[PDB]
């Protein structure tokens, strides 16, 4: 019953219910399997995260996660940017693609591909939602969603180069 996912990520016609909650299309399957089971587990604690997932994903079992992963990974068209404009998208591909030396900020391309499309358990950027992204890189920066990657690869990462990436990526 994906019907139980697209009240909220929306659907082939409608994005998803508010900037926070991600577009899912095309996400790689091992990601969604990993996030589905952390939401189930709490492993993933964000606020959004225990607040619109953790009920959710209570109801669901190895089967399911991994049926689901699997749809939504195949959705098409993946996620997309909705057409809405975000400043900063040249300052974000920089930063995506050369990262910040002198700030230590990592290019992220090396995990999120040569353009944000990810791999396996390295989720796709590209497409994916402005706020949505702001926000996880605020959790990864806050240290409220726990992963040693990405806590550690936004350590650096101002509130102002959250929104230039999050501008980029959004609009590929
Ligand atoms: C069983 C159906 C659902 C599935 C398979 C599902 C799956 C997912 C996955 C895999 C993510 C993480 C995406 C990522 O890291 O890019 C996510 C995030 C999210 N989902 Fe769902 N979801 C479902 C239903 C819902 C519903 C019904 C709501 C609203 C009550 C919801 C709200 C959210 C929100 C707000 C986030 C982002 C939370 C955060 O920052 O941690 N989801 N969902
Ligand atoms: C400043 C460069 C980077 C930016 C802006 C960035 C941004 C993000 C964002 C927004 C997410 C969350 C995706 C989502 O919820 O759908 C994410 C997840 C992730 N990133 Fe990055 N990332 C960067 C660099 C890297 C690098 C260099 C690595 C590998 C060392 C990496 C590994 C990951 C992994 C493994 C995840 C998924 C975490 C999980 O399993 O829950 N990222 N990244
Ligand atoms: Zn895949
Ligand atoms: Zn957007
Ligand atoms: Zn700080």
């Amino acid at each position: 019953v994906s019907s139980d996912c697209m009240v909220c990520h929306g659907m082939t016609g409608r994005d998803t219910l508010y900037p926070i909650v991600p577009r899912l299309a095309g996400q790689h399957k091992s990601y969604m399997e990993a996030q589905l089971k952390a939401y189930k587990d709490h492993s993933r604690a964000d606020q959004n995260g225990e607040i619109y997932m953790w009920p959710v994903a209570q109801a669901l079992d190895s089967a399911k996660i991994t049926a689901l992963a699997d749809y939504f990974n195949a959705q098409k068209p993946p996620m997309q940017s909705s057409g809405i404009k975000h400043a900063g998208a040249k300052e974000g591909k920089a930063i995506f693609n050369q990262g910040v030396t002198n700030e230590q900020i990592p290019a992220c391309m090396e995990c999120h591909g040569s353009d944000g499309q990810g791999a396996g358990p390295f989720p796709r950027l590209a497409g994916q939602r402005y706020g949505y992204i702001i926000q996880q890189l605020t959790y990864f920066h806050n240290g409220t969603r726990v992963n040693t990657l990405m806590n550690q690869i936004a350590k650096n990462i101002t509130v102002a180069q959250m929104k230039d990436v999050a501008a980029y990526l959004s609009s590929l």
